[PDB]
C-alpha cells in the first residue's frame, strides 16, 4: 500500500495517484481505458471533524476517478480504497462529458491541421494550404450544442492566424469553427458563417519587448528595484500543508478543479481555539459571453469545472510572479496513461506588509499622544490560464480576524473576426481593426462550509433601512434614525437573495446558539461583497440553466456529503436541463437551514464591456470580497500586535 | 515690500504669505479687536490657470482668501488679499453664518467646562466628585445645528468623558449630559440633560496600549520578524517643487486647511502627447449622520471637512511608521487666530510601492513556457487626519494602466454614548463594552472632479448593464444571452442626479465628445468605478438631507464656475440646510446644460457603520475605494513598454530545447 499522507485532506501523492491507475487499470483488465481524473475523495464532514476533534475513526484513504474506454460513450467513474488497493465503487455514466485537460486542449491543433475541410475553409479565408502550421485553435468544450447532447465528446475549436510564432494570434481571428470529437480526433462539422471575412491583413497586435521596440521606439528604462526582504524569516509556520499564523490554523489542500482549497479553518482567541469554516474554494465559474450570433452562444466556459482551475494552473516562477520570501506548494495529477504529472510551484505562500492595521492620536496635545500598530496579510495564491484567459487567485487572511478573496483579471481579450465595414455594437467592441472583442460577465460561485465558533450555523441578510417612523414623529423627529433590518434565512427559498445597493446588503452566517457577551448579538462572520453582477442571459436561457447557482447572489442549502460543484459533477455538454448540482440542493425550496449543518454559496464577478486598454494584453481587472468578524469577538483582536509608534500623555508631557 | 512669488501658482501659502496676508488685514481693520480663522490660497480661477499654463497667458494674480472674527461682532468677515500690493481687495461681513473650527478651537472647550459651576454640578450628579474635575474630558463637536440658537451664537457641543488616569482611553466611560459652550464668549450657556439619569460607569476602562494590553492579557505577542523595503538606487518619481512627474503621469500637489490634499493639472504623457485628464480632484465635503432619533443626538452629523478640515486636522506623520519606504514628505502651513503661521512637519507623503502584477500571460501549449510577466508600480499621496475620536488615513493612487484610485482606511474611536446596566442599545446602536453604546451612523464623502478629458468640453453619462430587450427564442436573441450598455448622456444638471444601481451595476463615464477613439470609434472617457455608495438614510426634509444636498444623490453633475468648491455652502457649521446655496444653488432648477461643456462632478460614496465589539476599544482599519479607469482614451493597453519582469517567447522557449 502506499504510504499514508500526514494528514488526512492532504491531495493524493505522485505516489498514491500511480497506485490508484494501477488499481483502475487491474479492475479493467483487458479493456482499452484512458484517464480523466484522479483526485483525493475527500473525507465525509463528520468522519473528518469527529476524527480532528472527537478521537473518532481515521477516515479511508480514498481517490476518485474518471476515466474514458474505446468506443463507449460517456465516462466511467468510482473509488478506490488505498490501502486495499482495490475498487470499492464504480458506475458507467453514458450521458455525461468530463472535465478537459491540458492534454485534450494541446491535441485539436494537429486534428485541425490536417482535416481536409478545414483546410479548404483556411484557404477561402486567405490562408495558403501549404501554411497551415500558422493556423492555430483555442479549442474550448463545445459547451453545450442541441445538435449533439452528450453523444460525443466535442470541442469547438476557435481558430487564429500567427504570420510568427511569437504572435499574439488574437488580432487575427478567422470566421469559421470546427466541432472536433474529442476521442476520435476528428472534425465532424463546420459552423460557416453566412457572412465570409477573410483572415485581417494588418499587422498582428504584438507585446514582448521586441514588438513594442518597433511599435513605439524603446522600452522604458529599468525602474530603480524596490527591495523586500525578510532578514529573520518569517512569523508563519507550516507543518506538511498545516499552516499556523496570526492565531490562524488551517490546511491548504489542492485540487484539479477548485485549485486551492482552504480547510479546518480556526483562531486561537487567546488559547480558545475557535473554529470558523470547514472549508472554502472556488467551486465553479460561468464566463457567458453576450453575442447573440451564432454560434457565439457556446461561448460560456465554466472554467473551474470545464478546465479546472488546478489543471490550468501556472508554475509560478522564481521570483517574478510572487515577490519576497516564499513558500511553494507542487501540485500532482494524473495524466491520461495514468502516469502522475507535476505542476511545480503551483501554490505561493507568503507574507506583505499590508498598511496600517490601526491608529489613534489625542488633538489636545497636537497629536503628541498617538499610536499606530502596522499590519500584515497572509497570502495563498495561484494563476490559472484558460486559454486566453488569466485569473490570479488570492487568499488573505488579515490580522483582524478578517479572511479576504482578492482576484486579478488578465490575459487575453477573447477575439471574434470583425470586417471591414461592420459595426461591433452593441455586443462587443472593435479594440484594433478587424478585431471583435465580444461583451461578457466573469462569474465566479464562491462555496463556504462554515462552523463559526463551533456547529450549527445559520444565514441570514442584513439590510440597512430607514426607520419606517416619518420625520417629525415622536419617534423620529429628525428624521435621522436607522437600523439594520436582519433577515434570517429559514428554509432554503428563503436564501435566495441577491446583492441590493439600495440597502447596502451585506449577509451573515453565524452561531445562533451562542451570544456575544457584550452586544447581545450571535457571532458571526459578515460577507461584504458588491461585487455581484446579476445573471444578465435570460431565464431559461443555456447560460441560466447551465449555472443554476448564478441567478442569484447568495444560496443557502443543506449539508450533505458531495455537495462541491453547483452546476453538476461533468459540466461539458449538459444542457442544463435535469435536478442536478444546485437545482438538486435546493429542491423544492423548503428544507431547513436554520440552525443546521449549512453551505454558504455565493456568486460575485465582473461584467466586462471590452475597451482598447485592454488590448493586446489585458492590465489586471481587481475583483474582491471578505468575511468579517462582527460580534465573534469581544475586542479588537489585533490590540496584542506590538505598535510600531505608541506614546501615551504621560510620556507625551515627561517628554517636555 | 512683498513676498516673493512662489514656484507655481498653484502652491499654497507659504509661511511668509499667511504673515503677509494677516498683517495686510490686521492694517486694515486697525483699532478693531480681530481673530484670524482661516487664511488660504485662493486658488486662480480655472480659465485664468489653463490660459496661464497652456496659452501663454496672463500670470495670475497671488491671492490669499480670509476669514476673521471681531470681538463683539456677530458670525464672520471674508475677504481677499492681493499679496503683491499688500492689500485687501475685497471684503464682506456674514453676520449670520459660522465658520470652520480649529485645533486651537477645540482645545480651548475643555477649560471652560471643567470651571463652570453648572457642569461641575453634573458631574457630581453623575458620580464624579467635585475636585475631581481635571478628569472630566470633552470632545468639544460643533453644535452642527441647534433650531434654539440657529447661527446666532457661536457654539461647539461638548460631549463629555471621564478618565480614570490620563493616559486611559475615555470612550469606555461618557457622561450622560451634553453642555452647550459659546466659543467666542468661553463659557457655557446651557446643559442638555436627560430624562433618564445615568451615572459614570464603574468598570474599568477599556485600554489598547501596551502597558494595558499585559494586564488585561497577559502579555504581548513577539515582536514579528521584520518585513524590510528598500529602494537602494532610489525612486523612480521626479518632483519640481510641488510638481509631480512619475509613469507618464504629471500632476501638481497642492493642499489645503479644509480639503487637505488637492491634485490639480493632472496629464498624462501618450508617447510625447501629453493629455490633459484632470483640472483638479480632491474630497469636497463629507457627513457623518448618526441613527439615534433620540435627543440630543440628532445633533451627531459632523461635516467632517467643512466643519474642521482635512488640513487643519491632519496628522504628522511619524517617520517610517506611518508611511514606510522611502519617502517624500510635504509641510502643510496655517494660521493661528494671532494670525501667525503654524506648521503641521510631515503632513503629506509621496511614495512608489509594489502593487503585485501589472499584466501577464501565457502560452498553454507549451506548458506556459511562452510567458510574459510584468508587475505593478503604484505610486502613492496620503495623509490622516483626526477628527477628535475617528482617523481617516486618505490615499490618492496613481497606476500604470493610467487608473487613479482613492483609498480611504477609517480607524480611531467609535463615538461612544452612556448605556444603562438594563438598556437595550438596539436598533439604534451595539454595547460594545459595558454600560457603552456606540450608536449606528454612516460616512459619506463628496469627491469633486473637475475633469478635462483630452482636453476642454466634457460630458458625463451612467452605464447600465442591461439584458438585450428581445426575448428568449427570438431571432434576435435566440438563446437568451445576448446583453449590452445603455449608455444615457446627461443633458442638463436633473438627468445627472443618479445613483448606484446593483441591478445594473451602474459606472459613469466622464468623457470628451469631440474626439473619437480610432479603434473603438468612442469618445476618449474616464469611467467611475464605484460601488461603496450607501443610500443617504436620513429622510427627505431631515436636518441632515438638508445640510448636504449633495449626499442624496450618488452622482451630482452641475456646470464649473468660479469657487464651485464646497457643496454645503462656504460655512457650513449651524447651517440649518435652509437656502439656496452649495449644490442646491448649482443645481438651481436642474435645466442648465452639463453636455459638452465645463462640468464638475461630485460623487457621493462612502460605509453604513453598525458597531460590532470588534470595532472597540480601538477600531481596525475598514477600507472604501474607487477608481477613475481609462477606457477608449488609449488605443491599447498604456504599460506595454515597461520591462517585464519576466518574459520568454514561443521560439525561445524551443532553443531551450
Ligand atoms: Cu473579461
Ligand atoms: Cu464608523
Ligand atoms: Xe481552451
Ligand atoms: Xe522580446
Ligand atoms: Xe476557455
Ligand atoms: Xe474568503
Ligand atoms: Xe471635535
Ligand atoms: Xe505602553
Ligand atoms: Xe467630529
Ligand atoms: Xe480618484
Amino acid at each position: 500500500a502506499p504510504a499514508r499522507p500526514a494528514h488526512p485532506l492532504d491531495p493524493l501523492s505522485t505516489a498514491e495517484i500511480k497506485a490508484a491507475t494501477n488499481t483502475v487499470k487491474s479492475y479493467f483488465a483487458g479493456k482499452k481505458i484512458s484517464f480523466n481524473t484522479v483526485t483525493l475523495r475527500e473525507p465525509a464532514r463528520k468522519a473528518y471533524i469527529q476524527w480532528k476533534e472527537q478521537g473518532g475513526p481515521l477516515p479511508p484513504r480514498l481517490a476518485y476517478y474518471v476515466i474514458l474506454e474505446a468506443g463507449k460513450p460517456g465516462v466511467k467513474e468510482g473509488l478506490v480504497d488505498l490501502a486495499s488497493l482495490s475498487v470499492i465503487e464504480t458506475r458507467a455514466l453514458e450521458t455525461v462529458q468530463p472535465i478537459l485537460t491540458v492534454e485534450d486542449l494541446c491535441s485539436t491543433e494537429e486534428v485541425i491541421r490536417n482535416d481536409p475541410a478545414v483546410i479548404e475553409q483556411c484557404v477561402l479565408s486567405g490562408i495558403p494550404a501549404n501554411e497551415m502550421h500558422k493556423v492555430y485553435c483555442d479549442p474550448w468544450t463545445i459547451g453545450y450544442d442541441e445538435r449533439w447532447g452528450t453523444g460525443k465528446r466535442l470541442q469547438q475549436a476557435l481558430v487564429y492566424y500567427r504570420s510568427d510564432e511569437d504572435d499574439s494570434q488574437y488580432s487575427h481571428p478567422l470566421d469559421f469553427c470546427p466541432i472536433v470529437d474529442t476521442e476520435e480526433k476528428k472534425v465532424i462539422f463546420i459552423d460557416i458563417p453566412n457572412r465570409r471575412r477573410k483572415v485581417s491583413k494588418h499587422k498582428h497586435a504584438n507585446f514582448y519587448p521586441k514588438h513594442m521596440i518597433e511599435k513605439v521606439g524603446a522600452m522604458r528604462p529599468e525602474a530603480p528595484p524596490i527591495n523586500v526582504t525578510q532578514p529573520e524569516g518569517v512569523s508563519f509556520k507550516m507543518t506538511g500543508n498545516v499552516m499556523e499564523w496570526s492565531n490562524f490554523k488551517f490546511h491548504i489542500g489542492f485540487n484539479y478543479r477548485e485549485g486551492i482549497v482552504l480547510s479546518d479553518v480556526s483562531y486561537n482567541d487567546h488559547g480558545n481555539v475557535r473554529p470558523i469554516f470547514h472549508r472554502i474554494s472556488l467551486s465553479e465559474m460561468i464566463v457567458p459571453y453576450g453575442s447573440p450570433e451564432f454560434p457565439h452562444q457556446r461561448k460560456h466556459a465554466l472554467d473551474i469545472g470545464e478546465y479546472g482551475a488546478g489543471y490550468m494552473t501556472n508554475p509560478l516562477s522564481l521570483g517574478c510572479d510572487c515577490k519576497g520570501v516564499i513558500h511553494y506548494l507542487d501540485a500532482h495529477f494524473s495524466d491520461r496513461a495514468g502516469d502522475p504529472i507535476t505542476v511545480k510551484n503551483a501554490v505561493c505562500i507568503h507574507e506583505e506588509d499590508d498598511g496600517l492595521l490601526f491608529k489613534h492620536s489625542d488633538f489636545r496635545d497636537n497629536f503628541a499622544t498617538s499610536l499606530v500598530t502596522r499590519a500584515t496579510k497572509l497570502v495563498v495564491s495561484q494563476i490559472f490560464t484558460a486559454a486566453n484567459y488569466e485569473y490570479c487567485l488570492y487568499w488573505v487572511f488579515m490580522q483582524d480576524g478578517a479572511i479576504r478573496l482578492d482576484i486579478r483579471l488578465t490575459g487575453i481579450l477573447n477575439t471574434y473576426i470583425l470586417g471591414d465595414d461592420e459595426e461591433a455594437g452593441p455586443w462587443g467592441t472593435r479594440v484594433y481593426p478587424n478585431v471583435n472583442a465580444h461583451n461578457h460577465q466573469h462569474l465566479f460561485s464562491l462555496r463556504i462550509d462554515p462552523r463559526i465558533d463551533g456547529d450549527g450555523n445559520s444565514a441570514a441578510a442584513c439590510d440597512a433601512k430607514s426607520s419606517p417612523y416619518p420625520l417629525g414623529s415622536p419617534e423620529n423627529m429628525y428624521g435621522n434614525a436607522f437600523y439594520s433590518e436582519k433577515t434570517t434565512f429559514k428554509t432554503v427559498k428563503d436564501s435566495l437573495t441577491n446583492y441590493e445597493s439600495a440597502t447596502g446588503r451585506s449577509w451573515d452566517i453565524f452561531n445562533p446558539n451562542k451570544v456575544n457577551p457584550y452586544s447581545g448579538k450571535p457571532p458571526s462572520y459578515k460577507l461584504v461583497s458588491t461585487q455581484c453582477p446579476p445573471l444578465l442571459a435570460k431565464e431559461g436561457s443555456l447560460v441560466a440553466k447551465r449555472a443554476p447557482w448564478a441567478s442569484h447572489s447568495v444560496n443557502v442549502v443543506p449539508y450533505k456529503d458531495n455537495r462541491l460543484y453547483p452546476s453538476g459533477d461533468h459540466v461539458p455538454q449538459w444542457s442544463g436541463d435535469g435536478v442536478r448540482g444546485m437545482r438538486e440542493w435546493i429542491g423544492d425550496g423548503s428544507e431547513n437551514i436554520d440552525n443546521t449543518d449549512i453551505l454558504f454559496f455565493h456568486t460575485f464577478g465582473i461584467t466586462h464591456f471590452p475597451a482598447p486598454e485592454d488590448f493586446p494584453l489585458m492590465p489586471a481587472e481587481p475583483i474582491t470580497l471578505m468575511l468579517r468578524p462582527r460580534h465573534f469577538f469581544t475586542e479588537n483582536p489585533g490590540l496584542d500586535i506590538q505598535p510600531s509608534y505608541a506614546m501615551t500623555t504621560s510620556e507625551a508631557k515627561r517628554a517636555v
